[PDB]
């Protein structure tokens, strides 16, 4: 049971702009994804302060970065609050329509693609490096879903029967052939140190055999 959905026109436009604009500073995608993860983790931590049972789906609050050169994927896993199916369909928890309007106006006026996170649509910077993005997520109030999109104006949602996550969000970046630098340990470490120094959760970079 796979459901296919059209992006809102303004979100298809943002994705196209991201894909088609010449812009060399692509490494900011990782900062934006880690930032989203940090915000998701903040959310569950806040809930947990008045209801400890909120962490029954897992107490550890962290971010893992998992490169796989065989599959040409980079995976960003967090144990944050996760997303319900509704929030996944509603632009992965963002106010993407108004965010994209503001970002576009900022760009027309001299901002650049690196400032995307100030407009609350940083998720979509994944498409600077990924030909396809898969998002697996689990929220305490819903089941585990997989969202997926190779852009082109549509995404799919299905119940995920894969490995259960407990709680949180996993973003799997199926990288463009020319973007495999972001599987290399030294490159990922450099990006993290440069851009994510003040993220208040452990970020563990996995190594490959
Ligand atoms: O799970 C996520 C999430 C995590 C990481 C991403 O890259 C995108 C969404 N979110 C739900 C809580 O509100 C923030 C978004
Ligand atoms: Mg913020």
């Amino acid at each position: 049971e796979v459901e296919t959905f059209a992006f809102q026109a303004e979100i298809a436009q943002l994705m196209s702009l991201i894909i088609n604009t010449f812009y060399s500073n692509k490494e900011i995608f990782l900062r934006e994804l880690i930032s989203n993860s940090s915000d998701a983790l903040d959310k569950i931590r806040y809930e947990s302060l008045t209801d400890p049972s909120k962490l029954d789906s897992g107490k550890e609050l962290h971010i893992n970065l998992i490169p796989n050169k065989q599959d040409r994927t980079l995976t960003i896993v967090d144990t944050g609050i996760g997303m319900t199916k509704a929030d996944l369909i509603n632009n992965l928890g963002t106010i993407a329509k108004s965010g994209t309007k503001a970002f576009m106006e900022a760009l027309q006026a001299g901002a650049d693609i690196s400032m995307i996170g100030q407009f609350g649509v940083g998720f979509y910077s994944a498409y600077l490096v990924a030909e396809k993005v898969t998002v697996i997520t689990k929220h305490n109030d819903d089941e585990q879903y997989a969202w997926e999109s190779s852009a082109g104006g549509s995404f799919t949602v299905r119940t995920d029967t894969g490995e259960p996550m407990g709680r949180g969000t996993k973003v799997i970046l199926h990288l463009k052939e020319d973007q495999t630098e972001y599987l290399e340990e030294r490159r990922i470490k450099e990006i993290v140190k440069k851009h994510s120094q003040f993220i208040g959760y452990p970020i563990t970079l996995f190594v490959e055999k």
